[PDB]
DNA sequence: TTTTTTTTTTTTT
């Protein structure tokens, strides 16, 4: 592995030839221009501020118009769960919270065409619900050549300090000399002082949880506030509090959430 | 191992296409579609936690009251033991730990025979080919297996004979697993939560089988028969953990939902 | 068929089941685990010096002297003499090792000696199941008690496992004592800790093979260590386990009685 | 092997040493007198607050400016991220963070003007990217011979316990700057607060808030520590610390120093209380 | 066999039982736990380097002049004269190992041989010059000196578990079998929680350094707290712990150096 | 055997109360508690990190080199032999040498330096020594044995155990440091440790003004055990009023605070202050 | 395979 600094005539200029936005939220696309290859994201919010919304509605747009290959890799729930949350978020509806519309839309043909809409040419794909997790997403990543892929609910791959230490610096690790953003979720802290997390604490840096690596190997903190107390519960308040490429860190902008689609779009809000 | 999504086109509306209640903690026939046939019910606890406590109610009520052919295998115990219990369980006077109602009755031939009338309980004192004549010449219905222990490559060849046999049938077979020898922190007994985690033997005692109900109990606490059930890894509604209170009531003796 | 179809099961359970040794001190053993049974092997386990032996050696006092069976002892934590000279001023309410003018002011000797030794229920010892093994067949014993263990990870449950071939052979009432293991998060027991079963030192399966596990917590460094705590850890026969009460001393005579 | 005190009077003469001097500030090089042959530095601030492009330009300010021959071996960011800053950072620019130049300079080449100003002097030397890590530098610095080298992110080094592999190692190092003579400034991080705001946040850094072990503070020659509040309304005011300087005795604030966002160049703030 | 019953016993009563040894200073000890006893193992606790070799002496002495036992001094602390200086200068009342004026004066003053058969006269103490070599060394005092108390200094480079109550228990059964009343010195373990015991601390049962049953297999723990940076590092607080043949327990006194000479004497100390 | 009695005992005490002394310098009250450095004992110089441990070590093995002809024998672990060959030099002409190249320019060519360096080193008192621990103490043992250096000094034992692969870091200490005090206390030659002080938790550490306890020694607890003096450093870097704890000399009987003393940034030597 | 203490730091509790 000895390389001097004169093998770099024609693989700087090669790797000279850009980052794949983000959705809903041009803010993040602003003071990042999006991600690169080798990049890990993390996203976070509270312990149950709608870190499962954002991230899948990144995960539907990713591969619906930009034709990028999302591999994902979700361990919170199982595939039937998954599916059907990409399905119905996409068609602007609630699926699989409501009974008798999941009966009605499969009655009369719209299923083979709401299935035929996304899943086609295997841009989205999913992850059969840990040391060999590494193992599956590198063969996820060589097999199937998926650009983003997410990992969720960082509890599950899990004194609980070396651990989730080893786990960030495995990843980060991993997404070396490879080209790929992978992004991982993980969990913010009890509240040691102030107001809680369910009462929509101002997040900080200081509160994710099992170890300092997770604030010390990540290449971007995406942080959002789900403020059901706040006037705006329908209203995630989305923050950038670390870069590694840019440094501008504050108020991106903001989401809207809305109820009966489910999805949360871009919002004109002050305050 | 990865699979990709063309795999799920039928299977959303297969999955858009109950059974034995659970008569003792109300909550888990609303968490696990009660009990069809193939399923392995694990009733997992330390040993002392009420391990046979709880698998051998579940007998009475879908022997009796449900009319299924039951087979019971405590083997961790024998045939004297396991035909008591019953008795007392369905005369609500605690036969076992009593001394002098031992001896008043021996109407000890009408509460045996009374409830083993039907062709329900086939009782047991290499052993499978033992013990799988439950189901083909009797006509069993449930099956609890209590002990596994004692009982590098010649452990993890056991439950594919079980498996396959539920699959072939359709038997409600419950087999109990125990807890581990703990390594840090409180153990189990004082009233530890036990996640997927806390399982020695195999991980087919949370993953091979099918759902997986735990009994977690405050022993030195204000009363030590407050169990409570949690879910594992729940597959016909996905939803796991607590459902809800159980107590004992040493003055009868039912883990009842509280 | 293995399997026997449970009515077809009867006369042989009709054959079948057609309290016992009490405890003196801290009735709430017998009146929640019921007593003693043939074939156990319980455990008396508390600290080191927690005066187990005051508890351990006034139950075979009390099992000659009114409930007239045969007692094997067993004390390698001494000689004959040292464990049996405790005896008589323990039957004669007079506390004699520990006053200097008693211990040779009556030497009334013969008298206190032949009431409580004249039977043949004791039978001192000073390999080991060798020498219980002889107690039942050449002596005919009906209690067995034991003091010390840790003398004689297979070699912890390697005796744990003869002791109950031991009671699985003869059926005998046996009471068996090993020592805790130290805590090294917070305090140590000796101040009134919980005790868990696993505070047992030596190994890890000196927990399976006894029947049930009594222990005494004593606040030693306190303002009185004289005011136990017995904690039942385990029972396979009754189930309810854990504060049964609180033993006294009354350091003019001392009796563990309950109070 | 024994020796005495009568037999070094021709060679205690030879080191009657001479510094490798900063920049960017001046009061890092008042009470440090530059770096020597020999000598393990260590640079401490949060994640993302200087420790990769402030140690990096100091490798081209003793890599293109002073003839200092300088090895780097960069674990976080290998080499195809970090020399499209040594690049367009020596032209006062910012070339990875915008595609309206780097588009250009390629077309007519003059990427090839900016480009063989620094590197054509041979003075730079790479690895790219846990215990022969000593053994490959000995190479770099007994046959190739860069008389600085840079260690990033020894954390990935250390990942049995922690006390024992980083004082395994540590004392490797230190044993490595003696008997080889080289200069080394190595990256280290930080572990959490335990009460109050965060080290990127712009808590005052103390000398005993390291990770990896206690003995960081022990067998290292020159802490040096950034302290730069991203949430304060002066955003880009880092200020330099010095916690621990062996060979003078002087401890506390350096200077300030801003950083330019159009250029890159960090500048010497006049910055007052 | 060996088996034994308890019948033919009178004999063995009436040939066995047809207080003893105080300890000097805070005579509140052999008030509650009745001095030494013959064929036991001994234990004084107190912090390390803070005087378990002064209240052990003195205890060597004061069995040696109004006992006349054959009381043995076994030292791997120190040498066999520094052991030798303190026991003359100490009843003679001088501090005297603190003083070369006054290992300079009395050596041409006649008065050394004077002083040392003063106590020395009778053939009391016995001395030695440094494990199983140790168990050879720790019975031909009893057998071939006829020694009454041992007390053996050291517990540490003695361990050169299974080196650690392989001494323990071995010679607490070798004293029960020889009626010595062997005398040995303990290690409080390196604490955590806060303070050390050297500034004032109380301490607990476990604090034994090696392993666990130095507290199984012996018989008394006598203690000793000093408070080092305090109002003086003089008054140590005694505490009786452990106690087979009293059980009473529990603060037991105060003593002060009275710093003059160098003896152990106590006050009716409140607090 | 060696059982040997009381009784006779006579002489070996006549030939032994006929050392005591080899004082320090730097404070007065250092030459009051302990009385210097007894031939025989331990003594263990912890500082925080960067406080002088070596300062404070350099200077006393001069005053014990040139002041009173002891064969002073330096075994510092940290550097090379050339930088504190030197460092001596300055030490003694009181000039900061190697901290400030215009006298290192001004004393190369006429020599100056070639009389300072045989003024000092010309005569034979000081020796050196450069770097497991399976040959420490064997290359140790010479200095006293064959070349009779009267007073050994060790630097940084954490270097010592911290290049040996064994099962624990504890073992290998107190497996060395029984060696140690038994080759201090067997042949009677004074015998100085370097070691250091642990990670604290809350408030103050140690380099910020922290009242350091005995328990603090970091590496193992055998250190204030197997030790006769301890001396212990604090400065708040008023920074260079460094004060002294010694913390148990088991030869007399009082401990705590030594005294005062305060750095020269001029010419090297500890001035003992007031206060 | 597992037992028993004894140092040194990391999250969280
Ligand atoms: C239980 C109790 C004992 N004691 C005293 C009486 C006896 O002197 C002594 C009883 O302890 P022992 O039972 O005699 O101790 P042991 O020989 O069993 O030791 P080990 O646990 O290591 O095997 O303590 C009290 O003073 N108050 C009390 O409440
Ligand atoms: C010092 C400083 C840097 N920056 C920017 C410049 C670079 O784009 C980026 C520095 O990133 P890097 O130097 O590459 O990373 P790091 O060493 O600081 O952190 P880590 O230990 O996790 O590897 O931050 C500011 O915006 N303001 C500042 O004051
Ligand atoms: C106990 C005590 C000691 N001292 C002084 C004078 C004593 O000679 C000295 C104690 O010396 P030692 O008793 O010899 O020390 P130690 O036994 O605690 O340590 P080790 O096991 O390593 O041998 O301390 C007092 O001043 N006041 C006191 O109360
Ligand atoms: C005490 C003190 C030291 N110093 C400086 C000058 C000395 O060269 C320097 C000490 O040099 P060293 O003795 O080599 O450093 P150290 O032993 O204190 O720490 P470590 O070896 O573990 O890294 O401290 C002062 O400037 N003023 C002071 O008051
Ligand atoms: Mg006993
Ligand atoms: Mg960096
Ligand atoms: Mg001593
Ligand atoms: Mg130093």
């Amino acid at each position: 592995g000895v390389v001097s600094a004169l093998s770099l005539r024609e693989r700087i200029r090669e790797h000279l030839s850009v980052g794949l936005l983000f959705s809903g939220c041009t803010g993040i696309n602003d003071k990042t221009l999006g991600a690169r290859g080798g990049e890990v994201i993390m996203v976070t919010s509270g312990s149950g501020m709608g870190k499962s919304t954002f991230v899948r509605q990144q995960a539907l747009q990713w591969g619906t118009a930009m034709g990028k290959k999302v591999g994902l890799a979700m361990l919170q729930e199982s595939v039937e769960e998954t599916a059907e949350d990409l399905i119905g978020l996409h068609n602007r509806v609630r699926l699989r919270q409501s009974d008798s519309l999941k009966r009605e839309i499969i009655e009369n043909g719209k299923f083979d065409q709401w299935f035929d809409e996304l899943f086609g040419n295997d841009t989205f794909h999913l992850y059969d619900s840990t040391d060999r997790l590494l193992a599956k997403l590198a063969y996820m990543r060589s097999g199937l050549g998926c650009d983003v892929i997410i990992l969720d609910h960082i509890s599950i791959v899990v004194d609980e300090r070396k651990m989730i230490d080893n786990l960030m610096t495995k990843l980060k690790g991993f997404a070396k000399s490879t080209g790929v953003v992978l992004v991982v979720i993980c969990h913010l802290k009890n509240p040691d002082k102030g107001k809680a997390h369910e009462e929509g604490r101002p997040v900080s840096i200081t509160d994710l949880r099992g170890s300092g690596a997770l604030r010390q190997l990540s290449d971007t903190i995406i942080a959002l506030e789900r403020n059901q107390q706040g006037d705006m519960p329908n209203l995630v308040l989305v923050r950038i509090l670390k870069c590694r490429f840019t440094g501008d860190t504050g108020i991106a902008g903001y989401m809207e959430y809305n109820k009966e689609t489910g999805w949360l779009e871009p919002s004109s809000y002050s305050g």
